[PDB]
């Protein structure tokens, strides 16, 4: 399983849209569910919002530079539905086209393939008002925008991705009702699953369609769950929580099946009508998985909807988010979904993370970031030499930017964005992923 | 055979002169011989010519950026030895020695190796006017020709290429005259093969003379050969057709003879004289290889020189030239050579593909050429990693440009060329070629 | 031993400060032992000094330019003691500080990884005035140069080596008199061999106190010993030579102990204090390894301070030193030091070759100086693919500089250096080193 003569592996980059375009109320742009959950008192850290982030949407040239300065080969970037369609179907904007356009020609002149993801999260408002993703329509109006993306930009990009991280847009946005549009009902939770996932299944048809030659995959992410108990419900509480995380998102794409044990602890039916399967399950190019921490977890029979809670496991290295440092975690995730759901290839869409960032003399030294990219990728490659395709690594994020509910306070980037200026800063882990890209 | 530490691999990019420079009757240049042939009522398509060509000798500039941003170390190009020596043999042109060095000093200062070849087909018309390839005295004119250019360049150049394609010289330009010089002769055609061959022997010693640390090599194409029949006589007329196209050029150089069954059957005298032999097997650095495609024949008691004919074999994915693409074939080529002729290392000095290319809103779709690039990538890989010695692959060709008989219809290029304007576009296959040289 | 996904290779050049910079009493600097050595007549060669030398302190953006240009991803450089602390310890020199600062975010800003060695020779002359390395003070006032360096920088500079070649500075400066300051005398060399490592030591551990994140490392030359003869006494005199010159140095580093044979051999005290070879054995995160050339040597009952005399042996390949080019040694010693010493990685940070270079038309073709790099590389990455962890190549020099008591008589650029106009000029050695550094 040692590297061979022709073997490929891509460097890249990650952003979304709504984290650092900015221009929220220009250029044409409607609304998206996150502008309108955004003002809700309460719901974002410090009242923060996505009107300005880090002026991308202007400043895209030097973001742009500061990737050719890595030295990435791929920039992993979204598409803002309600930019390009702000009723969400119908009229497309045009001024929100060409600022796709720019973006595209200017990484394509620096040497980068941009890798579109259609949906990471802002919903047409527009759309939310006739139901969202609780809509059964909506899955059929995400396959209509992500025709027209792949007929306005496929002549350039070959590499599709539909949606990002299902977990978080059915579950945190419709059942915890912690992320747009906010909403708190378990039934609305499965109905939003079903319809993102059916929408991935008939927005890879639809791509294809365009051009044979176009490769589509999807974004999951995983949170392997453990328990530090030995009692059977404690085992019971980890595979809940694998169920509810994991097997929910990956087990209809690959298994053609929602995770029956899960769907009997609900007690509710998914939304399945004829095809839904089949179109869901549809074959992938290649599994784009995002990886940042393994939940800690014990049996509840009080918890909702399903019994069991979080622990916070005593002395472990965690992040500035709190979420738990274990590398070797990303190692057997890697291997498990290998074996279990067997993608063809499989990029790292997203791995990174957030610590107090200080500037010092105009500069940024954060060591504990370069320390868990370090780790990370060789827990990676450890995964590669044991034979699972890993195809490629983007690191979340290029930039510092908007944290969704955290706000600005969360600082993911490996360059540093001074929001009072928008001066982007490189950090020391931009040099360190910077070599690695170089000398590897 | 897998990758070990310290093992190189070089990427490159190759064209011609007189299919790219134009100023056919500038900076002092003589005609060549396909000067006066395109200029032959019916010998090439449209009437084209090499008059303009790319205009690379005034656009240089542009090129060579186009390879350092495509991120080649290497360019293979050929001089005109008309440009250089417009008499053939005699005073240096000093115009077209300037010329040379301009570009040899440009690619360097971009960190571009050139890979000189110093006959790429246009022989200068004074020396036609003498016999041409049919005269012996023909390889000596050739042997102080580059002699005199390793003398001004070998400074800089280490890796030389003395001849390209005798097979085309040979064959096509002076049995079937469908390229220049257009003479239809056996004998003709046998004396210019041996004079080919010859000059590239003693040009070798030549560029010896001039320093031993520099590196000579030959360019040979080759088409396997396969039959779609089961008889006795298919698979002679498989044995003619390698004879023909391929061991009549491979085994002089690494046998130090020709091929028995093919001197028997055409029934003439290879004009040898002592010495010959010995000189056109001199030991080379490394074999340049050429390859397209694959020949179906079949056996043909009619056909002249030798009873096979080729065949359109059905069914089969073919070029807009109309040739097959079979990469598996390009495996199965390396694993051959290697064997049969040891060379001790091999360069794949040209591999490539033409499809009617159209350009829409200013930019260049070609999913076939990026097809036929990956898939024959591919297949050369698969020999590196069974053992064969491939250090580099050149692609044909960074620019369309001048197809010889074909004219500018039929289109190589990974970068278009708008030949109204002279507009470089990269096609969707130079960006593929730019990431796969990055992250191979 | 099987490259594997993951493992990096780090490719760069080396110089020192005193070697380029010039600017000698400029900027504040103070005078080092080599200003003051360099005013002795008969001391170094044609009475060459280090005044201006390449005059890098005002060309450095030039040179990061030619580095950028090579492709290197790092970039080994030394830091003036008494450029930034002129009295050696008290006062930083702010000018001195800033050019540092300045050398490196140029270096950061063209994606090169600055690696500092604080100690290159250039002891300030008013701590040789107090006695130099032979006063044990100085091993404290080096480590608490080393602190403040790496308090001022190591937000950038991760990687830091602390000594280069105490072989030179203790038995070339203190016992043969050879290099400054110019004592002779054999227990000043062995006081000053202690305070070396000893200070090294101290460096090292005062470098991890300012941030657990750092590296750290020595740079060790060896000089592999054999002899032509076939007695006893000249395998003896193999074990001494190799005693004196490597296993003096890298004993006490890695197994805490001078080596017993030449203690006795000696015959006289080295002044340990209690504590001291814990200090120089403290655990390294890599051995910078320098390699040139193999000695050959015989028993010698008259010679002093050890019984072996240097032979020079008949018919081998010898470059502009005289010194014997024989690349398998390299190997050789890579393998035996990862056996006998055991460093968690080794950098070859200098090897390369002095030859006398021409200048022909605004050129320098030195393809003995290439010959020499290209095997050095293939007998160390022989000795990688045997599982020594050499993870980086340091090519001595970028520019010819002061060659020490040679002068600038002897050129170890790989950049030619005209010193009447301070002009650049690439040699045919940096195009083949940019092209490995690209293609390997
Ligand atoms: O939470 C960090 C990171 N993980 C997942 C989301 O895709 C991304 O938008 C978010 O910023
Ligand atoms: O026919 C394509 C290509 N192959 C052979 C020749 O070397 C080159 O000049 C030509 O353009
Ligand atoms: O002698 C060549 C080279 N060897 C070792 C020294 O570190 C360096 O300064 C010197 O120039």
């Amino acid at each position: 399983h040692m590297k061979k003569w022709g073997d490929m592996f891509t460097w890249g980059v990650s952003t979304s849209s709504y984290q650092i375009e900015g221009a929220a109320n220009q250029g044409g742009r409607g609304p998206s569910i996150w502008d309108t959950f955004s003002k809700i008192p309460g719901a974002v850290a410090n009242g923060d919002n996505g009107d300005v982030a880090c002026d991308h949407y202007h400043r895209y040239n030097e973001d742009l530079d500061l990737m050719k300065w890595l030295g990435v080969g791929a920039y992993r970037f979204s598409i803002a539905w309600p930019r390009v369609i702000p009723s969400g179907y119908g009229a497309l904007n045009k001024e929100g086209m060409d600022f796709y356009d720019r973006l595209i020609d200017g990484a394509l002149e620096r040497g980068i393939t941009p890798w579109p993801t259609l949906y990471h999260w802002d919903l047409p408002q527009s759309l939310q008002d006739k139901g969202g993703w609780n809509n059964r329509d909506c899955a059929y109006w995400f396959a209509e925008y992500s025709q027209k993306m792949a007929e306005a930009f496929s002549d350039r990009l070959k590499n599709w991705i539909t949606i990002n991280e299902p977990f978080c847009s059915a579950w945190l946005g419709h059942l915890y009702g912690v992320m747009a549009p906010g909403i708190k009902d378990l039934k609305t939770g499965i109905n939003a699953s079903h319809h993102l996932l059916l929408g991935h299944g008939l927005a890879t048809k639809a791509i294809r369609e365009v051009s044979s030659e176009l490769k589509v995959g999807i974004t999951l992410n995983f949170t392997p769950a453990i328990t530090l108990g030995e009692s059977s419900e404690d085992k019971l509480a980890v595979e809940l929580a694998d169920g509810f995380d994991n097997r929910w998102f990956g087990d209809p794409v690959f298994k053609a099946k929602y995770p029956e044990d899960i769907v009997k602890a609900f007690g509710k039916e998914v939304p399945i009508h004829p095809g839904d399967m089949e179109i869901i399950s549809t074959p992938l190019d290649y599994l784009g998985l995002n990886y940042y921490f393994r939940q800690t977890v014990e049996y509840d029979a009080t918890a909702k909807p399903l019994p069991y809670k979080q622990v916070t496991a005593p002395n472990v290295e965690r992040t500035g988010m709190g979420w738990e440092v274990h590398a070797q975690s990303f190692t057997e995730l890697l291997e498990r979904v290998s074996k279990e759901y067997k993608p063809k290839e499989i990029f790292i869409t997203e791995n990174g993370s957030a610590w107090d960032d200080e500037v010092v003399d105009g500069k940024v030294d954060d060591p504990n970031r370069v320390s868990y990219l370090e780790r990370h990728l060789d827990a990676m490659f450890a995964a590669k030499n044991k034979g699972v395709p890993i195809s490629g690594y983007f690191a979340w994020s290029l930039i510092d930017n908007f944290e969704w509910a955290y706000g600005y306070a969360k600082r993911f980037g490996i360059i540093y964005v001074d929001y009072q200026t928008q001066k982007r800063i490189p950090k020391s882990s931009a040099y360190y992923y910077q070599k690695r890209i170089k000398e590897s």
